[PDB]
DNA sequence: GTTAGGGT
């Protein structure tokens, strides 16, 4: 055992310590209690009567209104606005099976439609059957339930499917996602929302007691969300008779759910697409005749499917397919010469290129903008080139999804972004490297690494209908067939890479108690191993307790929409009276960096991330100095300059600025704050006090701590508190800077693509570490008495401050039980204030001089 | 010296 620094305090300060927990322990409406108690008693008979009576609304109907609709129904089919908006509806494959789907679900419970896109049937089959149950004159009874997989898609959907009945949003159908919402009406209404959305609802409703019918689509798709939606539909449908389930598919592996659903009826529907021809690596070589120069594994693979073709390609292309980097997208100046070829042969029309990640991108961009080959140098000027990926800021403008200048040609080279997520309408050729990256968790190791894969046959294959939007196109797929003969037929159902304590931590809301027991009855079983290991972590944070109960701390971690680790963070923000910064903290960290990064100007960006990070050594704090200077440039009417000078998206930050309203409105809700406002004065005396925001970012990240070692750009020798070598990620603005007031550092995720890196992190204290951790005791083990957090780090430490330290964290251990049991604001002068200023002082100590 | 893609 090595010996940190000291961390004992001046006599002066451990007296006043003193007097003051004094003070706290001088001291002798919970609604929440009561609901606390109530909901660890019932079992889930009595939990299912409850939910019925609480949410009955449902139970009454409008008759006069029943009557009204199915009179204004008829009336108004026969306006010449619509009538022609019903003709051009009856030309999409789906309304061809409107009364048969109509049918199938009065005599069903769960039906499943299976269509390729272009069929319609996700704008089609909500209006097929609000429409046939207000001509029944049933009108009142009827809310249908859609859920998709993205926000974007869910609104754009809801604004085509308001037009295609000639109304504003709002009255017969509706979208919700997370912090806007343009509602339906309440009753006879199409809502669409995000699946994460209808989750949140089940807290309030979880047997579904508030619609009459729901449809999920994109199950194929394997999200979590819908992933999980279906297994606890087989705990609720038992206890709904009267609700109707549509589950939608593409054609990828349906049968799937058609077996989890004990082979329910399942239509098939087909497509409105262009045919796109499936070209090979082989067949590119044949046109184009490239030749390459500047473990194998690749021959068991090349030479058994060579020879079943030796007659039927030529003899020079075959010998190019045992180089190994043939295939993929090993050699840029090859996809550089499959876009030339394009761009002088094969008619008009748009290059979608499909690229693994960042780096591949922006090589091939600077191939086809910046070119070393004369056949380069003919094209460059007429093709305007767009890269396509998230932190780039191509999606956010309308350039790259209209038409390019004449005489232009438009390459559009993407990650796997442009698959689902983004749709240019005038693609007519895409260029499928089937190369992508893709993040796996070794439950083993505990990291998470992030590799280059090939990808799917349903990815491909959703490549492939990219072409068929405009005109019948081409798909250029550069590896062999022997490489998808091999090739996986769906992506990992992303559950089963995915850690799973917030899952763990809202089916306690559901009155589902047990998580291994649940869990296996998904479509796909997720890793015990990694269930337990989810526990683990939330018992603790002591949201679960030792017997694994829910506890009172933790039913407002599982009824605050982020992961537990920063739901905790941001709850003591509110008790330690930091309220802006913190949530800034927590908002980032859970969606996004609102910084983009251009091509070419990383450099420019590092410094800008640089003067944001204010010199305070930590990426948290930075982004919250970047909404802080947002915000200003908004009372300077400089928005725009500040953006466009500081590579920033104002799209991020406002959703980053919508998130950090909806953490404080909870919290206020639920009584940690006395005010709604994130920005309340009162809810930040302690915002300005960069010791302070260190220890609280340091009790979320807990126990993620790494210490650095060495000094020289600067190299770094530092390592996890597991003993694994690590760095900080050249992105965080850690990377590279010395002379570190501290060691000490908490980081949220640590990732291996070339080296094992923190992608973010925050310089912390000793002290701070030792009062927010655990694994705290305190001893002597050279001769020396010394001071542990973790029982990992060892800090010197003399007797007197330690015996504060620990009665510290014992009254601290105290305060955080109450107010999760009977919360309320601190008040400003009374017994619990004075704990929390001896904890204030303390960690001041710590201050920059 | 580097960042697949969703979402409450």
């Amino acid at each position: 055992i090595r010996l940190g620094c000291n961390v004992s305090a001046p006599s002066g300060v451990l007296e006043r310590v003193k007097e003051l927990m004094e003070d706290y322990s001088r001291a002798p409406d919970a609604k929440f209690q009561q609901q606390f108690r109530h909901l660890l008693s019932v079992n889930f008979e009595e939990f299912v009567a409850e939910t019925k009576e609480r949410n009955a609304d449902l139970d009454w109907v409008n008759p006069k209104l029943d009557e009204r609709l199915q009179l204004e129904l008829g009336q108004r089919q026969l306006e010449e606005n619509a009538k022609k908006r019903l003709e051009a509806r009856k030309k999409l494959p789906t309304m061809k099976y409107a009364d048969d789907i109509i049918q199938a679900v009065r005599e069903n419970q769960v039906i499943l439609i299976v269509g390729s896109t272009g069929c319609g049937k996700t704008t089609q089959v909500p209006q097929i059957l609000l429409d046939d149950a207000i001509s029944r004159g049933c009108a009142s009874s009827c809310r249908i339930i859609c859920t998709q997989p993205r926000r974007i898609s869910a609104i754009a959907i809801a604004e085509w499917v308001s037009y295609e009945r000639c109304e504003s949003l709002g009255n017969s159908v509706g979208y919700q996602i997370r912090l806007e919402s343009r509602k339906a009406r309440e009753r006879a209404s199409i809502t669409y929302c995000t699946t994460g959305v209808l989750l949140q609802q089940l807290q309030s409703d979880p047997l579904m007691h508030n619609l009459s019918v729901l449809i999920l689509d994109e199950i194929h798709e394997r999200s979590v969300e819908t992933d999980l939606l279906m297994g606890l539909l087989k705990v609720i449908l038992p206890h709904r008779p009267d609700l109707k389930v549509i589950l939608m598919s593409a054609t990828v592996r349906e049968q799937d759910f058609c077996d989890y659903f004990n082979n329910c009826p399942m239509f098939r529907i087909e497509g409105v697409m262009f045919p796109v021809k499936m070209l090979y690596l082989e067949d590119v070589l044949s046109k184009t005749n490239y030749e390459f120069q500047k473990r194998m594994k690749h021959e068991a693979m090349i030479e058994p499917y060579l020879r079943r073709i030796r007659n039927s390609y030529d003899s020079r292309v075959l010998d190019k397919l045992r180089l190994p980097e043939s295939e993929g997208c090993e050699d840029i100046d090859f996809i550089a010469d499959l876009v030339y070829y394009i761009c002088e042969n094969e008619p008009e029309g748009a290059i979608l290129v499909f690229l693994p990640g960042y780096d591949k991108i922006s090589q091939l961009y600077n191939i086809l903008d910046k070119p070393k080959t004369s056949k380069g140098q003919r094209w460059r000027d007429h093709m305007a080139v767009f890269p396509l990926h998230s932190l780039m800021q191509s999606g956010e403008q309308q350039a790259v999804f209209r038409r390019p200048p004449a005489g232009q040609r438009k390459v559009i080279i993407s990650t796997i972004i442009a698959e689902t997520s983004v749709t240019i309408d005038d693609v007519v050729y895409v260029i499928n490297s089937g190369r992508t990256k893709a993040t796996n968790y070794d439950i083993e190791t505990n990291i998470q690494s992030l590799d280059e894969v090939w990808v799917t046959k349903a990815n491909t294959q959703q490549r492939r209908g990219r072409a068929g939007r405009v005109r019948p196109g081409i798909c250029y797929n550069l590896f062999s067939r022997a490489r998808e003969d091999r090739m996986d037929d769906i992506p990992t159902p992303e559950i089963l890479r995915s850690k799973l304590e917030s899952i763990i931590l809202s089916l306690k809301l559901l009155h589902i108690d047990d998580p291994y027991r649940f869990l296996q009855t998904l479509i796909n079983a997720p890793n015990p191993e990694a269930i337990k290991m989810g526990v683990e972590l939330l018992k603790r944070i002591e949201a679960l307790d030792q017997t694994g109960t829910l506890t009172p701390l933790g039913m407002h971690l599982a009824k605050l929409p982020i992961d537990p680790q920063m739901g905790k963070m941001i709850l003591m923000s509110a008790l330690f009276c930091c309220l802006d910064p913190i949530t800034s903290a927590a908002a980032a960290l859970s969606f996004k960096s609102p910084f983009y990064s251009p091509l070419g100007k990383e450099s420019r960006v590092d410094e800008i991330k640089r003067r944001m990070a204010r010199n305070m050594r930590s990426d948290h704090l930075m982004v919250h100095n970047t909404i802080i200077a947002y915000r200003d440039s908004r009372y300077s009417h400089a928005e725009r300059d500040f953006c466009y000078k500081n590579f920033l998206s104002s799209m991020t930050l406002q959703q980053l600025e919508r998130m950090k309203n909806q953490f404080s409105e909870l919290l206020y809700n639920y009584k940690f704050l006395a005010s709604s406002n994130c920005k309340d004065a009162a809810s930040n005396k302690n915002s300005e006090k960069i010791p302070l925001l260190r220890a609280i970012i340091g009790a979320g990240l807990y126990p993620n701590m790494a210490h650095l070692r060495k000094s020289r750009r600067a190299i770094h020798t530092m390592a996890t508190d597991d003993g694994r070598r690590v760095n900080f990620h050249p992105s965080s603005v850690n990377s590279g800077e010395s002379g570190f007031d501290s060691a000490y550092f908490v980081y949220f995720q640590r990732q291996k693509s070339t080296d094992l890196f923190l992608l973010d992190s925050t310089m912390v204290f000793p002290m701070a570490l030792i009062i927010f951790g655990d694994g705290v005791e305190a001893g002597v083990t050279q001769n020396t008495p010394y001071l542990c957090v973790a029982k990992t780090y060892y800090f010197k430490c003399n007797r007197e401050t330690a015996d504060v330290v620990i009665q510290l964290r014992s009254n601290l251990e105290k305060l955080l039980l109450k107010k999760a049991l009977y919360p309320a604001p601190i008040e400003e002068n009374g017994y619990e204030k004075q704990l929390i200023k001896a904890i204030e002082l303390l960690l001041s100590l710590d201050e920059r001089l």
